[PDB]
């Protein structure tokens, strides 16, 4: 049950037609994201401004709590309507309103430590109570990636602050707010994070699903992406020696991503292993859709992105391929997709929704993978660069995109096919990637509910929406799908 979900009023999703359905969920998504949030403009106004709840299920299941991953990643598309609408100052004060709950958070002893332990051990938390007290139940707990997207959201917004409204905050002199200035969020929300990050990105904790303990790519890569993003916010607070920290530890993390301690880049499986410590205990072969989920949130598409592993890395687009390959045998639902379909998190997952017995695709795995296609397509136009193919990548491409054999006969004697930009296969190639991720927003319309929001997950056999009601995180990833398809069907 979801008491307090506000259904977006005398709507229903029209089944027959892609764009115009895109078109008004870019604005029902939004709405249902929104209202998730608690800010006292929006219809959340009974809750602690800041507070994100990854959906408004209290039972069957019970998912009324903020994670500081489900908050982080709701904030980035917060950001990027921020940033594409003008600064919009309802949105900006929302965005502080979550940067002083954040401090409080931060703040708030829960049992993976406290603020005080070495290097903030507390930040770990994945979860905390809505009313802001600690989760003291059992949980896969620490969760280290949450500090790593927190840490960068909010410098993103002190970027924006300082790109877009002049360096000026919005929530100054509110009574509710621990800070003054955009130096206070920096040494005291977003550097706490990086000093845990730093910390503890070489130890042990939980998983982005809350289900492993170990090695995880996505950890280490959101990590690695925070570390990178802040080297500037810090050298621009005059924290010249911690920014070169930050630089160093990020550049530690790269090489730990690509090399054999880390274990992620896997050349017997020629695919990243998201959890090498399950391929050794072999109960998971090491496809994830986290693996391309993390690309997609460190790589932004506003951003020069100077860090590794994006969807262009012939491992991470190697396990993208292979997942959906078997999941487009293992759910039923899938059995008429031709291109894109209902994507999950792994394919030995059994979580339902609301207990074990066999999993699920995910909505959010299903828009994320519409996003990798329209990445390649995007990054490539955009900036003028070439598509470069490896043979590991091959397989992908001949069955999905592209017949390589009509671009160069002789492509499999070759290490790589290198598409020029300008070129007429270049066009078809970014065309028929932005008709790929569209198959996939097709398997969304095809099983969204008529009310437009989006649950975490939808049934294998059926295709019919289930578990948690309206995942907050969810209806970022299909807003963030819509914005990214804009963008790259917009260039001439």
């Amino acid at each position: 049950a979801y008491p307090s979900f506000e259904a977006y009023s005398n709507y229903k999703v029209d089944r027959t037609d892609l764009e115009t359905f895109l078109d008004k969920q870019k604005e029902v998504s939004l709405y249902y994201l929104l209202q998730n949030i608690a800010y006292p403009e929006g219809q959340f106004n009974n809750g602690v401004p800041g507070t994100v709840i990854a959906s408004p299920s209290t039972s069957n299941p019970d998912y009324y709590y903020q994670w500081t991953r489900d908050s982080a990643i709701t904030f980035l598309t917060v950001l990027s309507e921020l940033e594409d609408n003008n600064f919009n100052t309802t949105l900006a004060k929302a965005v502080e309103y979550y940067i002083n709950t954040s401090y409080n958070l931060q703040r708030t002893s829960n049992p993976s430590g406290s603020f005080d332990d070495e290097n903030h051990k507390g930040l770990g938390e994945p979860k905390f109570n809505t009313d802001g007290s600690a989760y003291t139940g059992a949980w896969g707990r620490p969760q280290n990636d949450g500090p790593a997207l927190r840490a960068y959201a909010i410098s993103r917004y002190l970027n924006d602050v300082n790109s877009l409204n002049e360096g000026k905050l919005v929530l100054t002199d509110s009574g509710d707010i621990n800070f003054s200035s955009t130096e206070d969020i920096y040494k005291n929300i977003i550097k706490p994070d990086l000093e845990y990050v730093i910390g503890y990105w070489d130890s042990t904790g939980f998983d982005l699903w809350e289900e492993n303990q170990g090695r995880h790519f996505f950890t280490s890569l959101v990590q690695q992406k925070a570390l990178a993003y802040a080297v500037d916010i810090a050298k621009s607070f005059d924290d010249g020696d911690f920014a070169n920290t930050l630089s160093s530890t990020a550049s530690t993390l790269e090489s730990y991503l690509s090399g054999s301690d880390g274990g992620f880049v896997n050349t017997d499986v020629n695919h990243i292993v998201e959890n090498p410590d399950l391929l050794q205990q072999n109960s998971r072969q090491g496809l994830d859709s986290a693996t391309y989920i993390g690309p997609l949130l460190t790589h932004d598409i506003g951003e020069s992105s100077s860090t590794p592993f994006d969807v262009d890395n012939e491992y991470v687009l190697q396990s993208y391929y292979l997942l959906l390959e078997d999941n487009k045998d293992r759910y039923s639902v899938n059995s008429a997709y031709s291109a894109g379909a209902a994507i999950g998190r792994y394919p030995e997952d059994v979580y339902n929704g609301d207990g074990s017995s066999e999993g699920n695709p995910w909505f959010l795995a299903t828009a994320y993978a519409a996003q990798v296609p329209y990445k390649l397509a995007y990054d490539a136009k955009s900036a003028s660069n070439d598509i470069t193919i490896n043979k590991i990548n091959y397989d992908f491409f001949n069955k999905y995109i592209v017949d390589l054999s009509t671009i160069n006969s002789a492509y499999q004697s070759s290490d790589s096919v290198t598409i020029k930009s300008g070129s007429d296969e270049f066009n078809t190639v970014a065309d028929n990637l932005v008709t790929f991720g569209d198959s996939f927003l097709q398997v969304i319309l095809d099983h969204i509910n008529d009310d437009g929001s989006l649950n975490e997950q939808l049934n294998r056999y059926t295709g019919y929406s289930t578990g948690a009601y309206s995942l907050t995180w969810s209806s970022g990833a299909l807003l963030e799908a819509i914005r990214l398809r804009n963008k790259v069907k917009a260039l001439a």
